[PDB]
């Protein structure tokens, strides 16, 4: 059987939470503490992919959705707000063949789960915005 994206990027979101209270680690050495064999060989290739993918543009993933947030800078969001928004927009500009409302309602199942009541509408209304003007035009396509 094969391990579902959604418990692979799950993974994904574990390491970027816990990393904000270990800033001097690494985020892929973090990633490896949470995989394990019980994710299949697929799985532990693509939340590597993610983290990496996260880790080598964080500036820019950041700035890009720092003029999103008026003046309530990415910093001062949460600590579940600012790594959905992280992790979504990664995979909104990086991983082609996934159609931007699976991206966005399954971030937003994310930010329900381990946010504040008003995590998932916050989450859903920026990354409404941020697909918009970033997703490859190919995405909109699909
Ligand atoms: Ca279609």
């Amino acid at each position: 059987m094969k391990t579902p994206r959604r418990r692979m990027r799950l993974a994904v979101f574990k390491a970027l939470f816990q990393h904000e209270f270990r800033r001097d680690e690494d985020l892929e050495q973090i990633l490896e503490e949470i995989l394990d064999e019980t994710y299949d060989k697929k799985a532990k290739e693509d939340a590597r992919r993610y983290i990496r993918g996260i880790k080598e543009n964080l500036s820019m993933i950041d700035d890009l959705i720092s003029r999103y947030l008026e003046k309530w800078s990415l910093n001062r969001l949460s600590v579940v707000d600012r790594n959905v928004l992280r992790l979504a927009t990664y995979e909104l500009l990086f991983e082609k063949d996934i159609p931007i409302e699976v991206t966005i309602d399954e971030a937003i199942e994310i930010a329900k789960r381990y946010g504040t009541e008003n995590s998932g509408k916050f989450v859903n209304g920026i990354l409404d915005r941020i697909a918009k003007e970033h997703a490859p035009k190919e995405k909109f396509e699909l």
